[PDB]
């Protein structure tokens, strides 16, 4: 049994609001879908997707495509389907980092495992430990105006728990308006803060200890990605704690930052570490150096979504939450069954592999020109 | 409910070998479908090592670890292993022992090896390191030139039973006729001082012994440390790495070159793997260690170490090799010195009912 | 307005080399005055290295990174780089690409060589270190004793593709016909793990190796550490130098004793000029290292690393010279070895425009 | 194309109001007016500036002349002006130290280079990022009621940035002084204090967070230069910055500084670092480690303060702001232009060079008998 064809699609999908973060606003939603057919008829899917762009990462849906069906498709057609392992590896051995494009391979390469299997990824996994999520609701970049009427309405869906995008602007304007919105929060609400990393060393000791008084209940990447003893420097002087987003893309990484003891804790999303495994791998380490967990989203579809949602649910620990509402924000999709919300909830998909499967018109339909 | 656990058993098993017995408490998980999975408790030879006996481990499994085993759905072996931990701490090869058998009973029930489950082999075969008993220099002059033709390159010799300057003298006795191209661990078991370790370890590295495995005591990290450095071999952890903040304090605190990866010790198969996960992002080897263990354990780990991204200060499951009956239809198949890695549904061993009856105690 | 840029192209273009291409991405940028600078962007042999090539290359360039040039004002270099890191992550080749491009459309406006505008040359030749192929042993006996005679007093063998311990083997066996008075620098690109750059690598230094070039991962700055400490041969960074914060961590964690400046890899002239100014100002030395590339990048290249305060490590800029053809009217001349640096505006050379049409893919 | 004379002339220039350091009250302004003449006739301007004499760095105008004069110019007379590499590593080779003789030296040159290619300096550097920049005030250590009237007056034209100058007075009395003038100034405004590192790490414990709590942003060199730890306690201790003036005149202090943790920011100047090439690197290694920059005066004329200038607008970052006021407070210069500025702001020169040229005749008048 062997890997017979595979498939990498631009998509674009109609998304319900821009979402405008530090470096662009998002119109719309952008992704690769790879799919994998193999020798017997089976078929697994998976999703490359990134923040509007290669503002965050490097890596954009058009030179994500090229790199799978160019530099990665080679070491996945006629490869045995079940050796995910050595596929990872040889993707590695060929392109040094294009984690998007990997994650997406090694993603579909587990839905088909699931698949074939007929039985949800996060049994491979060792089973689910939730069927529920809570999820945190992430503001946009507008107004406070918007916001405080989107506040609102959130708060009567069910969500206890929000994030305020930031770095757009400047520091002092941002966080006023951030404060703006954060008088119409209960005081029992979780808030993270995401600069993007956008933020001086200065901005971020002058303007975090101003939002914690208001409220605000975690600092996502605050500082540039590879300021490691600012990011140390700031969890000490802070009242709250301070997680790795963009400083934790990979295991090694990981354990650079567990030691220097320089946050609080891991933003875990599959597309970032280059795939299901290595996002384990990555939450491990915060298991084994007593750092917490957020089940972070790209954001993505409910292609990626779904499997997302299934790790999430396998994780020892989500204690930061689960910011898993991208899908939510979409009119429409790529598979025929998007992930259910309920009360402010994710109900997780139980489904056969990443418990999703493709629509074929959808795909065309929204298939870009 | 979907599929429960309705019954779990752990049955000690005293196992005839060539040293006069292993043994082991095999663990039996039953489906509310009839399915059935296995899995080993096992020791170097009792408490000695982790303070771990059969005795002992029959009664945890029994009475505090079964609670939450019957009843539960099988598929979720994390909740079992996390739920585990908050009513036992420690007692790893226990737990390894249930969670192991679990794994088993889901390969079996989805017909798959549970090498497809860690995500498929990245090798079939593995090379065996031998390991010489802490016997007498003659002996092993002997076993040597035997295991020697028979395949094995790798070799370890067991040390800690005699007083470190004469069992140096009897392990670099062996050596003078095993070819300067083989590869030699030696594996003190953490008895020796950090004294000793620094006149006697040089002498050894010399004579060409390749890998100090736990020369010093467990807790012992700084030394360790000072070793590392100070020797012109590596240093290998296995006493020292049973938990993945273990793993995570060496690593950090350079304290060794590689660890040595067991399932019992660690607690199971997902811990195993997840410290040899650690070494990989640390950029430390990883040994395919041994407890020893039968094949029923055997099978799991050749399975494991098969899947893992880095083998390469070698292999030690030759312990098998050295019962003379076993309690699986089909115990691990040797070649040339090589292991034949376990290819069917679950561990890719089972049962044979006749010999568990045989050998019980 | 006062002179915009009004146009900016990027093609790519494979060249016949004695390996059989080089694929470049060549960047073409227009003033509203009819003046043009020409940039190359270049990658070992596609994504292995960096995640980079030249079809990916082409992309972010023509879509992402052009918004943010075409319009402004070219003596704007500085505001372009910052708005393109703005917009991009990461992708520093095709920065690399249209920032040089910019220097040379500069250089050639002033009428100056672009290394007067790094405050002029302080050497008018330079050495060059020789790297071999990957090749089999027998062929670099050959070719060393070759560019030995024709004036090269300094070697890289590249390795790397070969299994740790053969691979040396045939170093070693080059090296016992090359005159111990020479300079050897040796390139396992990053693919050797800790165990194997420990156990091989002083062998190769006795042997007369001189520098081990990033010999283990990129991000293992502790295992660099206990490398440039254990050994009797300094440790060069490249895969592990590319930016500024990383040549800084390096300095502070005392990891390596020189870094390879490359301009591609450090997204610039700037950048990797910057990152030269942190190995004098922490006193770890430089080499003019290569990725490699044609005489667009080359000659650029050759201006940066003649303004360089330091050098010592060598230069290993041969690259061009392996080339069939070339897309300039006049590439970079050698001479009995040593590299002769280009004088001429900007980056010293021009478009030949029929080869650049002729070897556009 | 080689140089062909280079004269140093000290001149002294009439100053509006005295200005009172820790170690001595200026009266007049100083420089060493450096000019260099090469073969095709093209001549370049340097400043060689102090701020009062050696109290600061050990250099005076009166030796300045001489290391120039003397051990300097034998590698300068007959050289290739376009080899300002090389005369640099030259004098360093023959000199120790003496970076403000240097600076001028090296400056000169660059201006030289600058109007010979008919472009200012600003280009040779990769170019303007900025058109203006906002001045910071510095107030001298005068007495708090000379300074309400001058603070409100300042206000007026425009600067909502600040600085005292501090340390000619103990702790204690020139705290209270400096809490004075603060009452009358504007919460939201930037406050650095300047004790050129005459406060001692008791003192400095003692009085910052009191000062801070009345408004001051920043702190300027509080102890001595040398004592990096006690800067690195202080960095902890404080809710506000600190800045290394004294303490960064190199780039291996920049680098000991930045990974030693021992301060915010660095301010950038470029007598102090015996040039323009050296003070970029220096911001550079600000860059490289996630430091705050300011573009500091030494005070110094419009000469020097032009090539300054142009420096500070290449520079990524000048977030702790720039202080050059200097010119402003000249009644009469060497130049034939002396910096512009307008509601408070300075407006970087463009003219090729360091964008301004001699007046011979002021030169003339001015110069020290
Ligand atoms: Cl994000
Ligand atoms: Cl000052
Ligand atoms: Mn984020
Ligand atoms: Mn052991
Ligand atoms: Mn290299
Ligand atoms: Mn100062």
């Amino acid at each position: 049994t062997t890997i017979t064809e595979m498939s990498a699609t631009i998509v674009d999908l109609p998304s319900r609001r821009p979402h405008k973060f530090a470096a662009t606003t998002m119109h719309h939603q952008s992704i690769v879908l790879v799919r994998v057919r193999d020798s017997d008829g089976g078929e697994g899917i998976g999703e490359a997707v990134t923040p509007g762009g290669p503002w965050w990462g490097g890596e954009s849906v058009e030179t994500i495509k090229t790199i799978i069906d160019q530099y990665l498709a080679p070491v996945i057609i006629g490869r045995d389907p079940s050796t995910i392992g050595v596929a990872s590896q040889s993707m590695d051995g060929l392109v040094f980092g294009n984690s998007v494009a990997k994650a997406a391979i090694e993603t579909a390469l587990w839905d088909d495992r699931e698949r074939r299997s007929r039985i949800p990824v996060s049994d491979l996994l060792g089973g689910l430990r939730r069927k529920r999520i809570p999820i945190t609701w992430a503001f946009s970049a507008g107004s406070a105006s918007d916001l405080i009427d989107e506040a609102a309405q959130k708060l009567d869906v069910g969500h206890r728990s929000f994030k305020f995008k930031m770095g757009a602007e400047p520091a002092d304007t941002d966080s006023r308006r951030v404060l703006d919105v954060l008088e119409c929060i209960p005081d029992e609400c979780a808030v993270i803060v995401d600069p993007n990393g956008r933020w001086s060393e200065l901005e971020a000791h002058r303007w975090l200890p101003i939002l914690a008084d208001a409220g605000v209940t975690v600092a996502e990447q605050p500082i540039a990605r590879w300021n490691t003893d600012g990011l140390a420097r700031l969890r000490d002087k802070l009242s709250i704690p301070i997680m790795a987003d963009e400083s934790v893309t990979t295991v090694q990484q990981a354990i650079a930052l567990a030691d220097a003891g320089a946050v609080s804790a891991f933003a875990i999303k599959i597309p970032k570490s280059g795939g299901l495994s290595r996002a384990r791998e990555i939450a491990a380490i915060a298991e084994a150096s007593g750092l917490a967990c957020f089940g972070a989203a790209t954001p993505e579809s409910s292609v990626m979504g779904a499997i997302s949602a299934q790790l999430y649910g396998t994780m020892p620990d989500l204690s930061v939450g689960c910011e898993l509402f991208g899908p939510g924000l979409l009119i429409d999709e790529v598979v025929t069954e998007p992930l259910k919300y309920d009360r402010g909830e994710l109900l997780i998909p139980t489904g056969p592999g990443s418990g999703v499967n493709l629509d074929e018109e959808r795909l065309r339909k929204y298939s870009r020109d």
